[PDB]
RNA sequence: GGCGGCGGCGGCGGCGGCC
RNA sequence: GGCGGCGGCGGCGGCGGCC
């Protein structure tokens, strides 16, 4: 299936959590976790980020409206199906969700819950 | 119980929601849904929301850190429980969610979250 | 970080019902 | 707007298990 995203997973192996559990901390994990859900597919990203603008401005490149648009109207039709995004950093998780006639709207308010979290006060 | 919420619910009865629906559309609706959780327990209001600067001013006042940190509080103990935030408005949901040892982020998040989807572009 | 499992509580979307 | 019902998908939180 064509993945809403425009970057690749950076999943940290077991050990290398562990690792970076060993020398930090909920308030500086290696990323956060982020999901686009589509009818019943889900497609999920774990990003490195480390709170500098360098990090924030590439991990905002991951999906944009377009990309969002181009993969999940691979799953439309007549009806209506349900849309979410999902970000989860530091103990905080949003969820922006409708259905996909309003995928714009919830494109616009997913990106801005984005950056709103990830630069959330320490 | 005590209530988050500092302004009482507005939800409107079936014959007010008939007769606006007959004079207006999901983008000029009579208000907004917003419920707080704190582990098993819901509150819930609908408010009146017209799209201007007063009436944001009034519906953002409907609950507070502070506000929200006294009702949650009654549910606390030793172990961490589940809180969540939503709101819905136009078609849009935002769930805001944790544990309660960071509801005051959550309270940060969900405040944005509230103010950015009520001002989002028509 | 990932994958099961057992409680609890939210959210979206579809279909219909009562009001 | 509210309250049931029947599918589907997600989120949080608790408890434990494998890795």
């Amino acid at each position: 299936m064509t993945s809403p995203f425009k970057l690749p997973d950076e999943s940290p192996s077991w050990t290398e959590w562990r690792l970076h559990n060993d020398e930090t901390n909920q308030d500086n994990p290696l990323g956060f976790k982020e999901s686009w859900g589509f009818g019943k597919v889900v497609f999920k990203r774990y990003l490195r980020y480390d709170r500098t603008e360098a990090s924030l401005h590439r991990v905002l490149g991951s999906w944009t409206g377009d990309s969002v648009n181009y993969a999940a109207s691979r799953f439309f039709g007549f009806d209506q199906i349900g849309c979410t995004y999902s970000i989860r950093f530091r103990g905080v998780s949003i969820t922006v969700s409708g259905g996909s006639r309003t995928l714009q709207h919830l494109c616009e308010m997913a990106i801005r819950s984005k950056q709103e979290m990830l630069q959330m006060a320490p």
